[PDB]
């Protein structure tokens, strides 16, 4: 009926905090169905799990680079092995060479819900950056990476609608790779796995004709 | 990891015309996960059947009620008995009293597409009444034999996206029942079997924190 077979395809899922999050439910469901799957945790949680996935990386994927990681926050992460996302995308290259498989557990509650008014432009743009953008770079510079007709989906809880179809379209023309993305309430009950057979359809040949597609795994919360 | 399982439930599916249409596809889907499948098929087609799903009806969903049947489509649609959306409603409540899945496939081809300066006022309404209306008035007649918790999909080929985001706050509250949307596009190319998995996929129980949804199963057409 709903068959979802990933053997032979590995996947990268960036975001991955806690247990009980979107992020962790995915690799299961990725892993069950049987794809090699690689992980990107925030640098922290990452030695207190070097010390579900095939491998994993430390990942601060508001960082681009080396040279955005500001001197406080590099001596901290210490030794942990490059975090920004061009490194880890390196690794994962020298690792596995391609992927058919991206997702981006972005979870973003404080800011971009705090009224416009009561805003600043630091935080405001940090929130951006940290909100949506994140994914976009991801995306760049794991997409000449990924297997042509590979999926990409990004998830936000706790207007991207304008991201998704724009990154559909751009990296559709590039490689072929769907993009889509899943708007979550909080965890009518909303379990983990509401949000990861969500995530799974939309990432497997089930979902082969969608792309650019915005699911709110709401209950019903958004518009309405 | 996509489970679906039916088979205590029952649905009945609006449209059913050929045999190489999305809901020809979605019965067999349907009665493949266990679900019993109920049959509204246009009242012509429907003879050469009386002659997959476990029942089917006569039906031409853009009649509500005999009064609306005109005296030329009445004599014509001769001996089939009871073809409108409430006679057809009336039926399967007396046969099965309850269903847990609603679908209805609208198929609305050159009309509404046409400019409007190219319009008429009785075609113009005509496109209106058949490719959204008929889907308000059959889920307002077969709403009242849904189970709480059941679904409902549209199915739309070759907008809608509010009227569906309406009908879904209104089914919400009144029986929880979910309403969606798919938006395919003419028959990686694009084949029943990808409607009828995606249409399956926001029926099941497997999307149950999903109401108001409109997918493009069009390979990014729309949106891009």
């Amino acid at each position: 009926p709903l068959p979802v077979d990933l053997r032979g395809k590995t996947a990268f899922v960036a975001g991955v905090a806690d247990s009980n999050g979107y992020g962790w439910a995915i690799c299961k469901l990725l892993r069950a169905a049987g794809a090699r799957v690689l992980v990107g945790t925030w640098p922290p949680v990452y030695s207190i799990f070097k010390k579900v996935f095939d491998k994993i990386y430390p990942l601060d994927a508001v960082f681009d680079t080396p040279q955005d990681v500001p001197p406080e926050v590099s001596s901290n992460y210490a030794g942990v092995g490059g975090f920004t996302i061009s490194e880890v995308a390196e690794a994962v290259r020298a690792d596995v060479g391609q992927i058919d498989i991206l997702v981006h557990s972005l979870a973003n509650g404080p800011e971009v819900t705090k009224p416009l008014l009561q805003t600043s432009r630091k935080g405001y743009l940090a929130a951006v950056s940290s909100s949506s953008y994140s994914f976009v770079s991801l995306l760049q510079h794991f997409l000449p990476l990924m297997k042509e007709g590979g999926s990409a989906l990004a998830l936000s809880y706790i207007a991207l609608e304008s991201d998704c179809r724009t990154l559909a379209f751009e990296a559709g023309r590039a490689r072929a790779v769907r993009v889509n993305c899943i708007s979550a309430g909080p965890l009518k009950e909303l379990e983990s796995d509401d949000v990861g057979r969500a995530a799974l359809f939309l990432l497997s040949p089930l979902a082969r004709a969608v792309t650019g597609a915005t699911l709110y795994v709401d209950n019903g919360l958004h518009a309405m």
